[PDB]
């Protein structure tokens, strides 16, 4: 692989490209300096899309469903986080929850979400103000405000880090989308594929 | 002022990133219940989601504009180059490796154009598709990036890295506002545009 030219297309969640890009580069420059690297934006909704159409041949992001011909391998399992930015003492109970305005992390323009989907099976309901389509950058806009956004621990952990939020285990319990590495099940054999993968994860 | 209505914008990575925070806190603060949805999309799906309804305005390079539709250019092209090593030279610039941000997969950029018309080209190492975390990307590497000033404020002023201007132009990182001419009416659609355009 040393000698190698070609050009390697990946899929990344957003969170995921902080902390995983930076060594991963590293390592493919000093070893195969000719490669180049593409990374596209992936989430659990995009993530058949690129892979079934050819876009990225391997994806590290939340997974959902992936085509029947797609292999995957758990890299992370996930727990939900509520991400708040107001000063008030105490956690929030599920009353508190239910009267705050939310900002939902939504990859394809809904407003509602699985959190809305688990609180109407209790008759209960919230207010999302806004929407966006990543993860980073978001304790920017809950900044200085009471709006809270409810996201996997893993992106939880990388908006802690940008600094400003606090976060905390809900009042009630919701779906968080495991961490994986996907691929095509045509790619299973070919070994620059697989130098690839075994490249990736000997970052996560 | 009074209004809770649900908007839709479609912006590109950089304009989310360097200018959505502004924009928002002067949209919140005029109109505090309004409901915002951002969607994603480069200057290539813009159209897309344009043409489809998925959203009533779009922020972004200028490309194809659907049937109907109309434009208006929002801000002026101020590219810089960033840095994480005196001032670049041009033969500095086409000798350093690059990295490209938010091009839709391809590993041509606005520069590579640029840079045809002196006979030039670069090397293109690297292709990502968010300017967030750029500086721990170049961090201790000799590759250099040229993003829209809007995106090198916000990165500049996250520490690492050094910005400048580039040595050569270009119009190509104009930014415009696309809407559908159906919505050229609409006075809530009219007041959102009107605020995109002065926030920029």
């Amino acid at each position: 692989m040393a000698t190698s030219t070609a050009v390697f297309r990946i899929g990344l969640s957003d969170d995921v490209e902080f902390g995983l890009l930076p060594p991963l580069l590293r390592r493919l420059r000093a070893e195969a300096p000719g490669i180049v690297l593409v990374v596209r934006r992936a989430n659990y909704l995009l993530m058949p899309n690129l892979l079934a159409s050819g876009e990225i041949s391997v994806g590290v992001s939340y997974t959902d469903e992936l085509p029947a011909n797609a292999k995957r391998k758990t890299v992370r399992r996930s727990k939900p986080k509520i991400l708040r930015a107001d000063s008030a003492p105490g956690q929030l109970t599920l009353d508190d929850y239910c009267a705050r305005p939310h900002a939902l992390v939504s990859f394809a323009g809904d407003l509602s979400g699985f959190v809305d989907e688990e609180l109407e099976k209790f008759g209960r309901k919230r207010k999302v103000v806004l929407a966006v389509p990543q993860f980073n950058g978001l304790g920017t806009l809950l900044a200085g405000t009471d709006i809270i956004a409810t996201v996997p621990d893993y992106a939880a952990q990388a908006l802690i880090a940008a600094g400003g939020l606090r976060a905390e285990d809900p009042p009630f319990e919701t779906r968080a989308f495991e961490l994986s590495m996907a691929w095509r099940g045509a790619q299973d054999n070919d070994p620059a594929e697989r130098w690839l993968r075994s490249r990736i994860s000997m970052f996560i």
